[PDB]
C-alpha cells in the first residue's frame, strides 16, 4: 500500500499543479483524473479505495465527492482542532511596512495539533494571542518551520508588525494570495525579524522540555515566548469544492486549496500514464 500511496500522491500533485493554471481548474482536474492510470488502474478507482489524506489527493477526492479528513492545512502542516472554538471577524491591520490588510481574525480560545513531515506541535491560542506552542522536530530548522507557521497563524500584532516588505504574492495563475498566505510566504522567505521581535522569556526546568532562542539554538534557560521544545510528538466528512479547487467543510471553513499542495517533485514507483 505504501507504494500505491507514493505514486498516487505524485500523480495528484502533478494534476493539481497543472489544473491551477487552467481557466477552470476544477474541470481541468476532473478531466486529468479521468484520463490518468497508475500501475494500469484508473486513478478514480484508486481514489475511491485508498485512505491517503495528503493535500493534493484530498483535493482530487473532494472533486469527485469522496469523504476526506476534516482537518485543514496551513504551511503544509495538518491542523486538527482538539479543543475550543472561534468566530471570524474582519479587521483591518497595518503591517510593519505600512501596508493595510483586511484579515479574518479568529476570536476565541482554541487548541490544535499540527502534524508535518519533519515536526509536530500542540498550539494553544486565544484571540490574536499565542499562549503555548509545544513543538518537536527532527532538527532546529524543522522546528523553526513549525514555529513560523504557528506565529503567523496566531495573528499576533507583533507578527504583523514584523513584516518588512510589501505583500503581493500570487499563485501559479497570477491570483493574489489571501492575507494569511501573504504573511506566511513573507516569513518563510526570512524569519529573522519575526523571531527577534517576538519576545523571549525565562523557562523552568521541566524534564523532557527545553527552550529555543531566536537564533534557533537550544537553551535550558530561556526560550521564545510561549514556545517549548519537546522530544515527544481523524473523522472523514463530506466537503465541497469550487472552480478554483478551494475545498470547504459544511460550515464553510477552507480546509485545502492549491496553495497548500507541496512543491516537492518525485519519481513514481508505479507507472503513471495518460490517455
Ligand atoms: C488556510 C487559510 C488560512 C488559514 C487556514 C488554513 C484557514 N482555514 C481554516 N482556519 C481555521 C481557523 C481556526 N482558528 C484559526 C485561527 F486562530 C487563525 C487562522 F488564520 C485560521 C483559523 N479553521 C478551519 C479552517 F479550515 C484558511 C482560510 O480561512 O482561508
Amino acid at each position: 500500500n505504501d507504494d500505491v500511496d507514493q505514486s498516487l500522491i505524485i500523480a495528484a500533485r502533478n494534476i493539481v499543479r497543472r489544473a491551477t493554471v487552467s481557466t477552470d481548474p476544477l474541470a481541468s482536474l476532473l478531466e486529468m483524473c479521468h484520463s490518468t492510470q497508475i500501475g494500469g488502474i484508473r486513478m478514480v478507482d484508486i481514489l475511491r479505495q485508498n485512505p491517503t489524506e495528503e493535500q493534493a489527493v484530498d483535493i482530487c477526492k473532494a472533486a469527485m465527492g469522496l469523504r476526506i479528513s476534516s482537518s485543514f492545512s496551513f504551511g503544509g502542516f495538518t491542523f486538527k482542532r482538539t479543543s475550543g472554538s472561534s468566530v471570524k471577524k474582519e479587521e483591518e491591520v497595518l503591517t510593519g511596512n505600512l501596508q493595510t490588510l483586511k484579515i479574518r481574525v479568529h476570536e476565541g480560545y482554541e487548541e490544535f495539533t499540527m502534524v508535518g513531515r519533519r515536526a509536530t506541535a500542540i498550539l494553544r491560542k486565544a484571540t490574536r494571542r499565542l499562549i503555548q506552542l509545544i513543538v518537536s522536530g527532527r532538527d532546529e530548522q524543522s522546528i523553526a518551520e513549525a514555529i513560523i507557521v504557528a506565529m503567523v497563524f496566531s495573528q499576533e500584532d507583533c507578527m504583523i508588525k514584523a513584516v518588512r516588505g510589501d505583500l503581493n504574492f500570487v499563485n501559479r495563475a497570477n491570483q493574489r494570495l489571501n492575507p494569511m498566505h501573504q504573511l506566511l510566504r513573507h516569513f518563510q522567505k526570512d524569519a529573522k525579524v519575526l523571531f527577534q521581535n517576538w519576545g523571549i522569556e525565562p523557562i523552568d526546568n521541566v524534564m523532557g522540555m527545553i527552550g529555543i532562542l531566536p537564533d534557533m539554538t537550544p537553551s535550558t534557560e530561556m526560550s521564545l515566548r510561549g514556545v517549548r521544545v519537546s522530544k515527544m510528538g481523524t473523522e472523514r466528512v463530506v466537503v465541497s469544492i469550487d472552480r478554483f479547487l478551494r475545498v470547504r467543510d459544511q460550515r464553510g471553513n477552507v480546509l485545502l486549496s492549491p496553495e497548500e499542495v507541496s512543491e516537492t517533485q518525485g519519481t513514481e514507483r508505479l507507472t503513471i500514464t495518460y490517455s
